[PDB]
C-alpha cells in the first residue's frame, strides 16, 4: 500500500528562535509529496538516513521501535524507556523523525487532535549512543517515510513558530521560489539554475599489459650498489603493483596504484643511517653534493629501510663507497664514478622517479579496463585521465608520439585510446540555463520553462521534469506558440515573449498598429484643435549615504582580529575615503538639482491665475509638511536597520531635508507661476499667468490669439490633465519604479554585504572565536587571514559596486539638473526633452530619492485634409506665404498657420513676392487682394 | 554604439567544470556566483 506524503515531515532544524522570517536549511527532509509506505493493523524496514513515521489510531496499539542492522524504545504508561547506555524519561495522528547524525540520536515528534496541512515536528531527544542503525521494526496503520538531504525554505512566524515551507526541488515554481526567498512570485522570467546530462556508464581505457614491475629485483636483491656509484633501473611496459611495497614529493602513495607513468626509473644504493635525511630535494651535505642530489622539481617516492640483519659485519663492511671530496657539487641526476667506506658494523635507500605529465603511458597501476562506449555521456578514464562528458570518433591527425590534445584553455579535448590506438573527441556533457516563466503566483502556479541555448532533442540536473517550442533563446516547455502577435509582456528573446492568456502563451512581439500615411505631392494635413497635455517623469537623484565600519564588519569586537587587521591598513583607510566621497558626491546632487534660485520666492496669497488650478502642485498649509497633495502621494508611494548597524553599516542622513527640498520646490513653482522663465535669468519679473501662457504659445509657433480665445478651455484641460496625474499615480503601483529601483538596489547590496558574514571562503568556519579557541596558533592566524581577506573582498567589491551606481546617479542627477533650468526655468525647443509634444512649461515636484517633472505640452489634435500649393501666382508674381502655408477648401486660397488651422485672406501682406511664375514647381494661380 | 553582447556565465562549471569535489568545495565560497549572476542579468535587461 502507498499513499501521497502531502507537505508532511517538516522539523525544526536547530534550537534557533527565529521570528517572522524566511530561512533557508539543508538537512534530510521528507519531499514533498513523496510516495509513502502504508500499513494496516511488523516488518523490518531499513534505516538508510532517517526515517518519517506516522499513525493515525486511537487506542495506543503502537508501542515503540527497535533500532539496529542495538537500541530499543518502548513507550509504557509508566516511562519511555530507551535501552542500549540506558535513558527513562516521560483518532489522533502522532508523527516521529529518527535521524542518527554525528553519532547522536535524535527523535522529533508531534501530536495531531493523511491529512492536507503543515504542521511542524518539535525535537523530543537527542541521546549520544553511538550504534550504527541500518534497519528498524515498530513493536505494538502506520506510514513510513524516509529522509532525502534537500535544500527547504521555512517560514517562522513572529511567535518563532514554522507555519509553512517550500522543497525547493519540487518543481519549477519551488525553486523559483527558494531562488527568490519568497513565498510570492512576481510575474516575469527567472533564471533559476542550470540543467546538466548527468553520465550513465563508467568506462576505463588501460593498456592491455598485464605482466607485473621487476620491483621485486629491486628490493629483494642481495647486494646493492654503492652510493657514488647508485644504480639507476628502467621499469617498462608492465604493471606496478605498489601493495607489496615512503616520503613521496607530488603524489600520494596510497593512491599510487591508481596512476600512469612514463619515466620511472628506480635508483638504488646503500647509506649511513642519519643521511637518509639528505635524500631530498634541495638539501644538503656530503651525500647530496658529491654522491646523489635530486632535482629541485622532484616527483616520485624515497623509501628507505635500515638493512642491519642484511649488511652489518663484525670486522667492517668495505663493500659500500661513498665520495667524500669533490671539485664542485653535482647537478641533479648526474654519476661521477671517476672514495671513502663506511665500514658498516651491527641503510638501503631506493629513490623511484617519474614523469605524470600527460604522455605516453608505459607503466600503469592495476585497475582493469572496460568497453569504449561512445556518443554518450559518461565518466571516462583514459591511463589516469579522469572526466566526463562525451566520447566521439575523430578527424585529428595525431602523432606516434602524441597521446593527448588539448585546447585553449589547456584543457585535454581529444584523447587517443590506448588499445585500440583510435582518437576521440571529448565534448562535456549537454547543459544550459534553466530560466522560469511565471504570470505571477498572486495569478497562477502554472509556469513555463526555458532550457537556454539547447534544442528540445537533448532536453537532468534539475531532478524535476516538465507544448514544446523551440527558439533561438532554446527550448521553451509549458507554453503553446500562436499566430497572433501582442505587445511583450514576459520577453523570452529573438522577438519571442510569453502571456497569461488560463493558459501560457508564445507569441512573436508587435511592435505597434500598422500605419499608412495619405502622402502627395499636393495635400497637407492641419490640425484645427489641440489637448493640454501633462505628463510625469520620474528621475532618481541621490542614493543612500552609506558608512562602514573597519573592524565591526571584519573582526566584530574580536581584538585578535583586530590586531591581524592592521597588516593590511590602506585598505579600509581608501575605502572609508571612497565612501564618504560617494556621500558628499549625494549631498552635491541634491543641491545641484533643487537649489538652482538663490530666492526664496513665496506665492501669493490670491491663487487666481486666469483659470488655471495650481493647488495640488502648490503647498498644502493644513498638512503639517507643507508638503503639495502630488507631494504627499509621491512621498506615500515610496528592525532590519539596526541589525545593519550592529555589522558596522550605518546610513547618514541627507544635508537637505524634505522639507527644504520641498521648500526649493515650492520657491521655483512660485518662481515660476508668477514670472515666468525671467527669474531663471535674473530679476523676477511679474507677468499674469494668461500672458505668461500666450508667451509660451507663440514659443512653438502658435499665435497669441489662439490662447486668449481658448482660455477657458485650455486652463479647463489643464486642470483636468493635473487631476489625472493624481489618479495615474496612485492607481499604478509601478509609476515610481526608478525610485524604488535605487532603493532595492541599496538594500540589496548591504543584504549581500550582510550575508557574505555567513561565507566560510573555504575555512573551518565562519566565526573568529571558533577558530582561536580551537585551533594552534600558528594555523588559527592562517585561517583568520582566509575569512579577513574574504570579508575584505566582500568589502572592496562592495564599495566598487558603489562607486559604478554613484556614477549611474550622478547622470541621473545631472540630467535632473538640465532639465530644471531648460525644462522649468525656460521653455525647451529640444524634442521629447520635457515631454512629448510641444513643450510649453514644466512643473517640479520633490520625491523621496529624487524629482518628479509634470511637463505641460501642447499636442495637435483633429487634422483636417487640404489642398496646398509652395506658391500662389498674381500679376505673373510668385507670392510665398510670409508666416504660413497655403491651403484650400477647395474653391478658395487661404494662407493659414502651420500648428492650427485659422485660415486668412491672401493678401499682399501676409506673403512676399519673389520672382515670376515659371521657376516654382506647383504655382498656383490665385488672387492676392491689395 | 546602442548595445553590446549579453553575456551568461555558468560559475560552476567555468571554475569547477565536471569536478564533483570542486563543486561541493566551491559550495563554501557564499553567494559570489550569486553576485556575478546578478550584475550579468542587470547588464543583460539593461542591453534590451
Ligand atoms: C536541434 O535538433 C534538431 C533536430 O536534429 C535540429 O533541427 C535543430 O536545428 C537543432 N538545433 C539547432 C540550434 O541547430
Ligand atoms: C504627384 O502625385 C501623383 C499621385 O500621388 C502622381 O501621379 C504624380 O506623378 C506626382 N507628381 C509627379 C511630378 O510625379
Ligand atoms: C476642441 O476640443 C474640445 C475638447 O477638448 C471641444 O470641447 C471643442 O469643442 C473643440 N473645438 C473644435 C473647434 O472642434
Ligand atoms: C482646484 O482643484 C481642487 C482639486 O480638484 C479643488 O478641490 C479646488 O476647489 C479647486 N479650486 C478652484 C478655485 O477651483
Ligand atoms: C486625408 O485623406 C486621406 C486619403 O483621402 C484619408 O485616408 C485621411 O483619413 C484624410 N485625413 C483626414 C483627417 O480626414
Ligand atoms: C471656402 O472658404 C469659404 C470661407 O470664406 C467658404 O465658402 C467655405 O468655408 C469654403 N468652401 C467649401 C466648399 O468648403
Ligand atoms: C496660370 O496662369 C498662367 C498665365 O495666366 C497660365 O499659363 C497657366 O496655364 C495657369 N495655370 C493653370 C493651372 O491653368
Amino acid at each position: 500500500a502507498y499513499t501521497n506524503s502531502f507537505t508532511r515531515g517538516v522539523y525544526y532544524p536547530d534550537k534557533v528562535f527565529r521570528s517572522s522570517v524566511l530561512h533557508s536549511t539543508q538537512d534530510l527532509f521528507l519531499p514533498f509529496f513523496s510516495n509513502v509506505t502504508w500499513f494496516h493493523v511488523n516488518p523490518v524496514l531499513p534505516f538508510n538516513d532517517g526515517v518519517y513515521f506516522a499513525s493515525i489510531e486511537k487506542s495506543n496499539i503502537i508501542r515503540g521501535w527497535i533500532f539496529g542492522t542495538s537500541l530499543l524504545i518502548v513507550n509504557n504508561a509508566t516511562n519511555v524507556v530507551i535501552k542500549v547506555f540506558e535513558y527513562v524519561s516521560q483518532k489522533n495522528l502522532r508523527e516521529f523523525v529518527f535521524k542518527n547524525i554525528d553519532g547522536y540520536f535524535k527523535i522529533y515528534s508531534k501530536h495531531t487532535p493523511l491529512p492536507q496541512g503543515f504542521s511542524a515536528l518539535e525535537p523530543l531527544v537527542d541521546l549520544p549512543i553511538g550504534i550504527n542503525i541500518t534497519r528498524f521494526q515498530t513493536l505494538l496503520a502506520y506510514y513510513v517515510g524516509y529522509l532525502q538531504p534537500r535544500t527547504f525554505l521555512l517560514k517562522y512566524n513572529e511567535n518563532g513558530t514554522i507555519t509553512d515551507a517550500v522543497d525547493c526541488a519540487l518543481d519549477p515554481l519551488s525553486e523559483t521560489k527558494c531562488t527568490l526567498k519568497s513565498f510570492t512570485v512576481e510575474k516575469g522570467i527567472y533564471q533559476t539554475s542550470n540543467f546538466r546530462v548527468q553520465p550513465t556508464e563508467s568506462i576505463v581505457r588501460f593498456p592491455n599489459i598485464t605482466n607485473l614491475c621487476p620491483f621485486d629485483e629491486v628490493f629483494n636483491a642481495t647486494r646493492f650498489a654503492s652510493v657514488y656509484a647508485w644504480n639507476r633501473k628502467r621499469i617498462s611496459n608492465c604493471v606496478a603493483d605498489y601493495s607489496v611495497l615512503f616520503k613521496c614529493y607530488g603524489v600520494s602513495p596510497t593512491k599510487l596504484n591508481d596512476l600512469c607513468f612514463t619515466n620511472v626509473y628506480a635508483d638504488s644504493f646503500v647509506i649511513r643511517g642519519d643521511e637518509v635525511r639528505q635524500i631530498a630535494p634541495g638539501q644538503t651535505g656530503n651525500i647530496a653534493d658529491y654522491n646523489y642530489k635530486l632535482p629541485d622539481d622532484f616527483t616520485g617516492c624515497v623509501i628507505a629501510w635500515n638493512s642491519n640483519k642484511l649488511d652489518s659485519k663484525v670486522s667492517g663492511n668495505y663493500n659500500y663507497l661513498y665520495r667524500l671530496f669533490r671539485k664542485s657539487n653535482l647537478k641533479p641526476f648526474e654519476r661521477d664514478i671517476s672514495l671513502r667506506s663506511y665500514s658498516f658494523r651491527p641503510y638501503r635507500v631506493v629513490v623511484l622517479s617519474f614523469e605524470l605529465l600527460h604522455a605516453p603511458a608505459t607503466v600503469c597501476g592495476p585497475k582493469k579496463s572496460t568497453n569504449l562506449v561512445k556518443n554518450k555521456c559518461v565518466n571516462f578514464n583514459f591511463n589516469g585521465l579522469k572526466g566526463t562528458g562525451v566520447l566521439t570518433e575523430s578527424n585529428k591527425k595525431f602523432l606516434p608520439f602524441q597521446q593527448f590534445g588539448r585546447d585553449i584553455a589547456d584543457t585535454t579535448d581529444a584523447v587517443r585510446d590506448p588499445q585500440t590506438l583510435e582518437i576521440l573527441d571529448i565534448t562535456p556533457c549537454s547543459f544550459g540555463g534553466v530560466s522560469v516563466i511565471t504570470p505571477g503566483t498572486n495569478t497562477s502556479n502554472q509556469v513555463a520553462v526555458l532550457y537556454q541555448g539547447v534544442n528540445c532533442t537533448e532536453v537532468l540536473t534539475p531532478t524535476w521534469r516538465v507544448n514544446v517550442f523551440q527558439t533561438r533563446a532554446g527550448c521553451l516547455i509549458g507554453a503553446e506558440y500562436v499566430n497572433n502577435s501582442y505587445e511583450c509582456d514576459i520577453p523570452i528573446g529573438a522577438g519571442i515573449c510569453a502571456s497569461y492568456q488560463q493558459s501560457i502563451i508564445a507569441y512573436t512581439m508587435s511592435l505597434g498598429a500598422e500605419n499608412s500615411v495619405a502622402y502627395s505631392n499636393n495635400s497637407i494635413a492641419i490640425p484645427t484643435n489641440f489637448t493640454i497635455s501633462v505628463t510625469t517623469e520620474i528621475l532618481p537623484v541621490s542614493m543612500t549615504k552609506t558608512s562602514v565600519d573597519c573592524t565591526m564588519y571584519i573582526c566584530g569586537d574580536s581584538t585578535e582580529c583586530s590586531n591581524l587587521l592592521l597588516q593590511y591598513g590602506s585598505f579600509c583607510t581608501q575605502l572609508k575615503r571612497a565612501l564618504t566621497g560617494i556621500a558628499v558626491e549625494q549631498d552635491k546632487n541634491t543641491q545641484e538639482v533643487f537649489a538652482q534660485v538663490k530666492q526664496i520666492y513665496k506665492t501669493p496669497p490670491i491663487k487666481y491665475f486666469g483659470g488655471f488650478n495650481f493647488s495640488q502642485i502648490l503647498p498644502d498649509p493644513s498638512k503639517p509638511s507643507k508638503r503639495s497633495p502630488i507631494e504627499d502621494l509621491l512621498f506615500n508611494k515610496v528592525d532590519l536597520i539596526c541589525a545593519q548597524k550592529f555589522k558596522g553599516l550605518t546610513v547618514l542622513p541627507p544635508l537637505l531635508t524634505d522639507e527644504m527640498i520641498a521648500q526649493y520646490t515650492s520657491a521655483l513653482l512660485a518662481g515660476t507661476i508668477t514670472s515666468g522663465w525671467t527669474f531663471g535669468a535674473g530679476p523676477a519679473l511679474q507677468i499674469p499667468f494668461p500672458m505668461q501662457m500666450a508667451y509660451r504659445f507663440n514659443g512653438i509657433g502658435v499665435t497669441q490669439n489662439v490662447l486668449y480665445e481658448n482660455q477657458k478651455l485650455i486652463a479647463n484641460q489643464f486642470n483636468s490633465a493635473i487631476g489625472k496625474i493624481q489618479d495615474s499615480l496612485s492607481s499604478t503601483p509601478s509609476a515610481l519604479g526608478k525610485l524604488q529601483d535605487v532603493v532595492n538596489h541599496n538594500a540589496q547590496a548591504l543584504n549581500t554585504l550582510v550575508k557574505q558574514l555567513s561565507s566560510k571562503f573555504g575555512a573551518i568556519s565562519s566565526v573568529l572565536n571558533d577558530i582561536f579557541s580551537r585551533l594552534d596558533p600558528p594555523e588559527a592566524e592562517v585561517q583568520i587571514d582566509r575569512l579577513i581577506t574574504g570579508r575584505l573582498q566582500s568589502l572592496q567589491t562592495y564599495v566598487t559596486q558603489q562607486l559604478i551606481r554613484a556614477a549611474e546617479i550622478r547622470a541621473s542627477a545631472n540630467l535632473a539638473a538640465t532639465k530644471m533650468s531648460e525644462c522649468v526655468l525656460g521653455q525647451s525647443k529640444r524634442v521629447d526633452f520635457c515631454g512629448k509634444g510641444y513643450h510649453l512649461m514644466s512643473f517640479p515636484q520633490s520625491a523621496p530619492h529624487g524629482v518628479v517633472f509634470l511637463h505641460v505640452t501642447y499636442v495637435p489634435a483633429q487634422e483636417k485634409n487640404f489642398t496646398t500649393a509652395p506658391a500662389i501666382c498674381h500679376d505673373g508674381k510668385a507670392h510665398f506665404p510670409r508666416e504660413g502655408v497655403f491651403v484650400s477648401n477647395g474653391t478658395h486660397w487661404f494662407v493659414t498657420q502651420r500648428n492650427f488651422y485659422e485660415p486668412q485672406i491672401i493678401t499682399t501682406d501676409n506673403t512676399f513676392v519673389s520672382g515670376n511664375c515659371d521657376v516654382v514647381i506647383g504655382i498656383v494661380n490665385n488672387t492676392v487682394y491689395d
